[PDB]
C-alpha cells in the first residue's frame, strides 16, 4: 500500500517520502498499517529497551545500585548534555570503571543547539559523550557482574553480546536466524527484523507497566520491562534531553506511554491500556513502530503525531505540546510562510 | 526479474552489513539540444521546483535587461549571480563590490541571513557569534542581479522581489522561453531568499542547460549568435571560468566543474535537484547526439547526499569524463560510512537502470514514476 508523507512549496509537492507503520496488541497481533508493517528494519537505537533488559537480566547488576534515571541512560540515545555525560560518569564510578574502558566514539551531538556550543568552545567529543554511552557503561557493568572481562564486552563473541542477541529474538519471538545483524555508529552489534516485531516490543514493555500496576504475577523478566518503562517515562529528559521529541512526548502523556526514536528514522511507542486503546478494539497494552523509508528525522516526528491523533492517542491538549513537529515550520530567511506538510495517507485496519 | 525491471523501481539504497538502511527514489532527464529526451531514471516529466538549478535561466533574465550592461559586471560577477555560494568572506566582498557598481546599499535586498552551505564557515560563524544578514545570503548576487535589473529600466527597487514587479514579469517570460513552455505549464512559489521560484517538468530542467552548453559551442566555434545564445554563452562560460563563486571551497558544484575544465557546468537546487550542460564531446555522440546535452536529477525524498552520489554515478554511466577527471568526486561518489571507532559499517548502491538505449521485450511497458 501506497502511503507518503508529502511537504509543498505554494501547493506545489517538494518531496515526498514512503512511510510504514505497525500498531500491534500484547501478542503482536497487527491490528492497523501503512506501508509494509513486516518491511525489514534496523531498528537502532529504537532496540535499546531491549539491550537495556540483557543487562537489567545479567547475574550480580542489581549489586551495582543503578537507580531509575541510571536505567533510563541505558535506554537513552541522548544529546549528550552536561547531565548527560555527569550521569555517565557517576555509573563508571558504581562499576569502578573509566572512560578509557568505553568502546563507543565521540560525535557531533544529536542536538544542534549542543553541537554550536561545543563548536563555539573547540570542544572535541570522546567516548563519554556517545549517545550511547549509558548503554555502553550497562554492558561493562553486565560484563564485570560475570566475570567475563570488560575487554572485548562490545564483539559479537563476548557472552554479554551472546546475551543481547538471545533477548532481542525472544522478546521478538523470532529464532536466531530471522534476526540479521549489522554493526551500529557506537560500535556494537545492532540488530534488523520486521517492524511489527518492533512494536511487539514496545507493547510488552507498556503491558509489562500494567501488569506490575495491577499487582499481578510476574516473571522476573516482566518485571525488568515494567522497571524499563517505568524509568523512561520517570526520567524522559534522560532518554534523549531539552527540546528533543521522545522527551516532550513522554512528559505530555505524564506515564501513559514510552516513545523511542532509532538513527534512520525509526520510531517505537509503547502505549498502556486506556479509553483509547480499547476504542482501538484491544483489552491490553499496544505498540507503534514507524519507519520512514529515506530517512528524514523531520518527517518522522510529523507522521508520529499525525498517528496518535489518527489512533486517538492522547487528548487534543496533550498532543497540542507536540504542535512544532506535527507542522514543521516552512517559513524563509525573511519570515513569509512558503508551504507545509501533508499525510495523505490512510491506516489499513 | 531482471527483465521485468521499471522506472518505479530507481533507486539508490545505503547498507548497514548488507542490511538496507534507506532508499530513495531518483528522476533523471538526459536531452538533446532541442530537448528530446535520449535517457530517463524513473519519472523524467516530474512536476520539479528547480528552485537554484534555474539561478542560470534568472541570470539571463538580468543581462538581457536593457542598460545592465553598463554596470561593468565581470564573469566573476556573472558567476555569483548563478551561485548557491558557501558565504565565504570572497562572496559576501563580491557581492558588495556588484552593490557599489549598481549605487546600492545592503538594505535594499529583500534576501535574508541563514546559516552557511559550508559547514566550515558555519564553524567560523558560531566561534565569533556572527548572526548572518542580507549580504551573506546564498542567493546574494542573484538580488543584487535583480536590483541592477530594476534600476536600469526605471522600475524602483523597491518591490523588486515581487511578482508584479517587471523584473519578476521578465523572469516568468524567459523561465517559459528557455523551457518551450506556455504560461500555464510553469508553476510557481517563493523560495528561501524571498523571490519567485519556477516549477516544471524535470526534463524541462534539462533543456534549459542543454541550450547553456549548445550557445557555449556556437560561441566557441564563432558561429553568429541571437543576442540571447550569447548571453546563454557568457552565462556558461563564467560559471566554467569561476566554480568557486557559484559554491566554493569543498563544495560538489565547484570540484565539478574544476574538474571537467570547460567541459560542462552543473548547478545544485535545494531539496536534491541538479542541473548539468555538457558541450558537444566523444561522449555526447556515443550517446547518440550531434550537439549539446542536458542532464537533470530530483531524489523524490530531498536527500542531498544521495543526490551528489547519483550525479556522479550517472556521469560514469554516461561515459562523460575520464575515470581520472571523475575521481576527484570519489568521496561524494561512494560517501563514507565509517562509525565513531573508525569502522566501515556500509555504503552506498546504484539499483536504477537507465533507458531509453541492450533492448528489453517491446512488451515491457516504462511508465513514468
Ligand atoms: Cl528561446
Ligand atoms: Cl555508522
Ligand atoms: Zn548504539
Ligand atoms: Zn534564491
Amino acid at each position: 500500500s501506497e502511503d507518503f508523507v508529502v511537504t509543498d512549496r505554494g501547493g506545489i509537492v517538494e518531496n515526498s517520502h514512503r512511510v510504514h507503520a505497525a500498531v500491534v496488541d500484547a501478542k503482536g497481533r497487527l491490528l492497523y498499517a501503512l506501508g509494509n508493517p513486516t518491511r525489514m528494519t534496523l531498528a537502532r537505537s529504537a532496540a535499546k529497551p531491549a539491550q537495556a533488559l540483557a543487562i537489567l537480566e545479567t547475574e550480580g547488576v542489581a549489586g551495582y545500585g543503578f537507580d531509575d534515571a541510571d536505567i533510563a541512560l541505558m535506554c537513552a540515545s541522548h544529546s549528550s548534555e552536561d547531565r548527560h555525560i555527569a550521569r555517565t560518569r557517576a555509573m563508571l564510578s558504581k562499576i569502578k570503571a573509566e572512560e578509557a574502558d568505553l568502546r563507543c566514539g565521540g560525535h557531533p551531538s544529536l542536538s544542534e543547539m549542543v553541537n554550536r556550543s561545543w563548536i563555539k568552545q573547540d570542544f572535541i567529543p570522546t567516548a563519554v559523550c556517545s549517545n550511547c554511552s549509558g548503554k555502553h557503561v550497562g554492558m561493562l557493568a553486565g560484563a564485570r557482574a560475570i566475570g567475563a572481562g570488560t575487554d572485548g564486552y562490545h564483539l559479537p563473541d563476548h557472552p554479554m553480546q551472546g546475551r543481547v542477541k538471545r533477548t532481542v529474538a525472544e522478546l521478538c519471538d523470532l529464532d536466531a536466524g530471522d534476526v540479521e545483524w549489522g554493526t551500529d555508529g557506537c560500535n556494537l552489534p545492532t540488530p534488523a527484523f520486521p517492524l511489527d516485531r518492533l512494536g511487539r516490543i514496545y507493547a510488552k514493555l507498556a503491558s509489562a507497566a500494567d501488569g506490575s500496576d495491577a499487582g499481578e504475577g510476574q516473571s522476573t523478566r516482566c518485571a525488568a520491562l515494567a522497571h524499563i518503562f517505568r524509568a523512561m517515562a520517570r526520567h524522559p529528559e534522560m532518554v534523549a534531553g531539552e527540546g528533543r521529541y521522545c522527551t516532550m512526548l513522554m512528559r505530555a502523556f505524564d506515564g501513559a506511554l514510552v516513545g523511542k526514536l532509532g538513527a534512520d528514522a525509526s520510531y517505537a511507542i509503547g502505549v498502556r491500556a486506556s479509553d483509547a486503546t480499547r476504542q482501538l478494539g484491544t483489552d491490553g497494552a499496544l505498540g507503534i513502530s514507524v519507519k520512514i523509508e529515506d530517512g528524514n528525522l523531520e518527517m518522522l516526528y510529523a507522521v508520529v503525531t499525525e498517528l496518535l491523533e489518527r489512533l486517538g492517542i492522547g487528548s487534543p491538549d496533550v498532543r497540542s505540546q507536540l504542535a512544532s513537529f506535527h507542522h514543521p515550520q516552512r517559513v524563509n530567511t525573511m519570515g513569509v510562510t512558503t508551504g507545509g506538510v501533508s499525510f495523505p495517507f490512510k491506516l489499513r485496519g
